[PDB]
């Protein structure tokens, strides 16, 4: 009935413990030594963390609680402002905006996003086709330009042509400027200035777009035509703005993190990549992936639930209790009080997954049935899950199977994991080596 | 712009397409060939056909479309009249018996019908604790013995007393045969029978009202509340032919769609032995008293997530019918003219990718631990509107209690390993679908 709490500072509470480039995987060592629930105490805030999927399950109860904004998310705010990852559920533009996005994410909706996805995926394998045999390549690096350049063309139908350039597009650099310092906050005149450029070029784009009257296949056009159907409202023009700055915020580095992650395990178990690669060859027989084939990926499917099991790119979400309630028989709370879920540790529960749950295999993916419900949770939870989540696998399975039926890798430094934070989780320093297969592309 | 259609043969349309005795399983392979709608004609009628969420929301709006009374409805109307069910929207005794009895079918007033229905549900549990263990269950006929009795007791305290007996009360006889040559006509002597058995159903009902008057005697069921209400527009009863047209209509309406809800759940359960488990065990945390109280049964949560997921797979009603109030414009594609049909295909808008996920043949009552995050009209398996189900709350909270009572008292088996047969009347059910119950001993 005592919850366990790790060292604290006097009047800094725990908050020391977090002083640290790496506060995600200091909190994961916190929860190896006290179990499943710790509590976590900085000046004016309680936090208590989860780590077992007994608790989490009942966290995951939305009678009982609901999606808190945690500090981080409170900061990323000022540029994201009420899109939909930084909005209180019971916010007006959280519900308007859910309901007329919700359909565009689906993932029949993938269909029409697919030939742009496949532009950027051609161009990325383009780039490694043409290295020279003196060549490496940084993994994480080109995941980014990939993953920025998918969402800001299926966004919003802009390139920003991050495969041309050394210095990424001017948007680009103020956005990860922008999240870094509100990451780091956990400058000033920089970051207004950061902020402007990001509203300045998308609320350009959006008066272009309305003023031209075109109609294509991305985001951008599917809120300008939208209505909610409760309301009966459009978004406006300011929230359309924050959500198309929020899908690449909450999009563009948890998927270049899988991506990353994925192929860090793959060069790490050549068996593992083998099957893969052999999936990707009967599958993808045309020199241009089809949406079916990349639905046919089953493997590279699995592949990346289980790089997303190890290495969650998005590894904590904060949820508050809606009224006063007991968790798991043991532990009371009051209306308000903060749990975070800390998605690393849930996924090393080793009564939901064995005694192995350190191993990579995709295989504890092949029957999607028999997880348990609560177990598996990257894409976070109920209505406040991630609405890119058929996007970002449909990416990343659309990417991985092509990089496998093209190149053979080569982990050529025996690459160290060291996993960067930042909002999200990436293997900083990842490179590898690509020997080209010399198929049609 | 063009609506989608299926192909033509000439002067027989597409009716050649329709060659069955199951044509909403048919429709719903058809909408996954062509899409979201399509205009279905046969050489006497034409009819579209609507299967997206996102079409079926502008047919819900009351102020473009109406309640169509398509021709099964029409030939029921020959013994439910002028009925709630059976009724055009305009009809002034419609306005009138919906203003009057939605109180009397509201989630407050099945408090008052809950004794009644656990009545009947302690004599189905008792039915098969006193099976011998060379014997099994018939579950859509035990269900509609069950359905009916508890219409019967809760609309007009009448007793059909259907588990005494292997030949049903008269009166069911005739309705249910009613019923089956209403969909036949879809001949002499079904002519002459059909008027036997419309007189059978209307003697008794109509003795029933008048004994009731002449006695004054006060119930907890649906006919007191007839008798003593007034519309509070008009500031009129019903007649007593209407009672009548409308304790025939709850029959009619509520049996055979409640009766195959409970029927599906549990075969939804016995091939899914871990939902079966999950539920289960919350109905012997839950049920903790001899017989079920109205707050136990709300308090199944679970069991009323697997009984809407059982409606979302096999709507019991599948299909209703609307009509075009004025010219208008669908989706901003399809121009329809003023009285123009429209039929709602609820299976297939319940397989509707783009709001459940693309897993729509899984059996999943986690789908509906939140009710409120459904979006709007994605779920419609009590129709729409003021020309909704009236039932509803009644058919939720009977098959939530029975099914409840059900999994509390028996484990059961699937012991033919039965294979799904749809039977297509004016409603669904498995046909065929039989089981073994194994007491767990547990008394009342
Ligand atoms: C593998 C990649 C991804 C992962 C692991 C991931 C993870 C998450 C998680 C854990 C949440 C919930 C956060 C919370 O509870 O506070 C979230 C929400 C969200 N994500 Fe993702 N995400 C990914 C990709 C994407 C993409 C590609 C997009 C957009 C194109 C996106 C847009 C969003 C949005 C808008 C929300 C908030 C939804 C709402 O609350 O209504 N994410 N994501
Ligand atoms: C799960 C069981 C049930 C289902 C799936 C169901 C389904 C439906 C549907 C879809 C409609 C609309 C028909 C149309 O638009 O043509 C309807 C109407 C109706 N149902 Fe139910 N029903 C059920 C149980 C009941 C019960 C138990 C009763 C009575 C005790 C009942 C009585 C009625 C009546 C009177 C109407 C006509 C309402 C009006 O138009 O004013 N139903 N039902």
């Amino acid at each position: 009935k005592e919850m366990p709490q790790p060292k604290t500072f006097g009047e800094l509470k725990n908050l020391p413990l977090l002083n640290t480039d790496k506060p995600v995987q200091a909190l994961m060592k916190i929860a190896d030594e006290l179990g499943e629930i710790f509590k976590f105490e900085a000046p004016g805030r309680v936090t208590r963390y989860l780590s077992s999927q007994r608790l989490i399950k009942e966290a995951c109860d939305e009678s009982r609680f609901d999606k808190n904004l945690s500090q981080a998310l409170k900061f990323v705010r000022d540029f994201a402002g009420d899109g939909l990852f930084t909005s209180w559920t019971h916010e007006k533009n959280w519900k308007k905006a859910h309901n007329i996005l919700l359909p565009s994410f689906s993932q029949q909706a993938m269909k029409g996003y697919h030939a742009m996805m496949v532009d950027i995926a051609v161009q990325l394998v383009q780039k490694w086709e043409r290295l020279n045999a003196d060549e490496h390549i940084e993994v994480p690096e080109d995941m980014t330009r990939l993953t920025l350049d998918t969402i800001g063309l299926c966004g919003f139908n802009y390139r920003f042509n991050s495969f041309y350039r050394d210095q990424p597009h001017p948007f680009i650099t103020s956005m990860v400027r922008a999240l870094d310092e509100a990451m780091n906050k956990l400058n000033k005149r920089q970051f207004q200035e950061d902020i402007k450029v990001m509203n300045d070029l998308v609320d350009k784009i959006i008066a272009d777009r309305k003023a031209s009257g075109e109609q294509s296949d991305d985001l951008l056009t599917h809120m300008l035509n939208g209505k909610d159907p409760e309301t009966g409202e459009p978004l406006d023009d300011e929230n359309i703005r924050y959500q198309i700055i929020t899908f690449l915020i909450a999009g563009h580095e948890t998927t270049s993190g899988l991506l990353s992650f994925a192929l860090y395990f793959l060069v790490k178990n050549p068996h593992v990549l083998q099957k893969a690669a052999e999936e990707a060859a009967r599958v993808l027989v045309d020199p241009v992936p089809s949406y079916k084939q990349v639905k046919q990926l089953k493997y590279v499917g699995m592949v990346l639930n289980e790089a997303l099991r190890l290495w969650p790119t998005a590894p904590a979400f904060s949820l508050y209790a809606k009224e006063d309630t007991v968790l798991g028989g043991e532990y009371p709370l009051e209306k308000g009080d903060e749990l975070m879920v800390l998605i690393p540790q849930l996924h090393r529960d080793k009564t939901i997954w064995g005694d192995d749950v350190e191993e990579f295999r995709p295989e504890r993916f092949e029957n999607p049935s028999a997880i348990p419900q609560h177990a598996f949770k990257p894409a976070g939870n109920g209505q406040r899950a991630c609405i890119g989540q058929q996007f970002a696998l449909h990416e990343a399975t659309l990417v991985l199977g092509m990089m496998l039926k093209h190149f053979d890798f080569e982990d050529h430094t025996n690459y160290e994991l060291d996993i960067k934070e930042t909002l999200t989780l990436k293997p900083e320093g990842f490179v590898v080596k690509a020997k080209s297969k010399k198929i049609p592309l």
